[PDB]
């Protein structure tokens, strides 16, 4: 029978990428299609190594695409979420992360109404800005110890913005919703953050979630409905065994339907939730964010 493959290819801009077909790809069946964006110092290879996304790509049937950021671009191989050139359609690192979707899309037979981003520190940053900037390309995003739109312009704020967080969430919260321009959707959003995070402090994880929430209410078809708040409708309790705890918040909106999710991981630092040691920058003891980042996927087509 079938068997899975990690392969690699450039998309016409140069950019390198790593794509996993799953077994049960066989070009019949339009496929989800999960882009993981690394974080700093990372590349594709360590990332899926680390989140183990290829794993659940496997068991549920979709394609994964691991775009690489070079050191050429970014000494640290951070994207370049704190660069005004790095966060706007058409332009940059998001038009290039789009060209890769796209060229998946030219080769494989990918589902467009289920293509998320999803990243990690500088990656979930720019998960942020691909759904401000391509919420016609993404169904949903995941951001693991990201932080929210414009959060930082320069690297000196950048570095701030790491220890106090971005400014208020309100204002980006509409900067994201003007970066959505002709294309605005309300972009579903499921956030992780750990709770001992010291260097991407969790209230870049609560802006995230605040700052999404007023993106979402903007974008909302209709004037007086399908509107949404940052105030959790429903907290729950997470426990891993012999691992971390953690407490999942949904945010609902209007109409009753969960639209974004926040996970904090009690004493997690910065890092993927859950995965494997064979990666640098998770927490095994963490729940596992790559089969719940999934589940939500899931749940959130366009």
């Amino acid at each position: 029978g079938p068997a899975g493959q990690f392969i690699r290819d450039t998309a016409p801009d140069g950019r390198v990428y790593k794509l996993y077909i799953p077994s049960g790809y066989n070009g019949s069946t339009p496929l989800p299609l999960v882009v993981m964006l690394h974080g700093c110092t990372q590349n594709p290879d360590d990332f899926a190594a680390g989140t183990e996304m290829n794993v659940y790509a496997e068991q549920n049937n979709f394609l994964v695409a691991y775009p690489e950021q070079p050191s050429s671009a970014n000494l640290n191989k951070c994207w370049n979420w704190f660069d005004s050139n790095h966060q706007s359609r058409g332009r940059g690192e998001p038009a290039s992360i789009a060209g890769v979707v796209e060229d998946v899309k030219r080769n494989y037979s990918v589902d467009s109404r289920r293509v998320y981003a999803a990243g990690l520190s500088a990656g979930g940053a720019m998960s942020v800005i691909m759904g401000a900037t391509y919420p016609d390309v993404f169904a949903a995003i995941g951001v693991g110890s990201g932080l929210e739109y414009k959060a930082a312009t320069s690297m000196t704020s950048a570095y701030m913005a790491m220890i106090n967080g971005g400014p208020d969430p309100v204002q980006q919260g509409n900067l994201a919703y003007q970066a959505m321009g002709s294309h605005a959707r309300v972009v579903p959003v499921i956030v992780f953050h750990g709770t001992s995070d010291y260097t991407v402090y969790p209230v870049n994880g609560h802006q995230v979630i605040s700052q999404w929430a007023q993106t979402n209410d903007r974008a909302g078809d209709g004037v007086d409905n399908n509107h949404i708040d940052d105030q959790a409708d429903v907290t729950m309790n997470g426990s891993v065994p012999n691992g971390r705890t953690y407490t999942r918040y949904l945010y609902k909106d209007q109409n009753g339907n969960v639209v974004m999710e926040k996970i904090m991981v009690n004493g997690m630092g910065h890092a993927w939730s859950g995965g494997s040691t064979a990666g640098t920058y998770t927490d095994p003891a963490g729940p596992e964010a790559s089969s719940m980042m999934w589940s939500f996927f899931v749940n959130h087509p366009k």
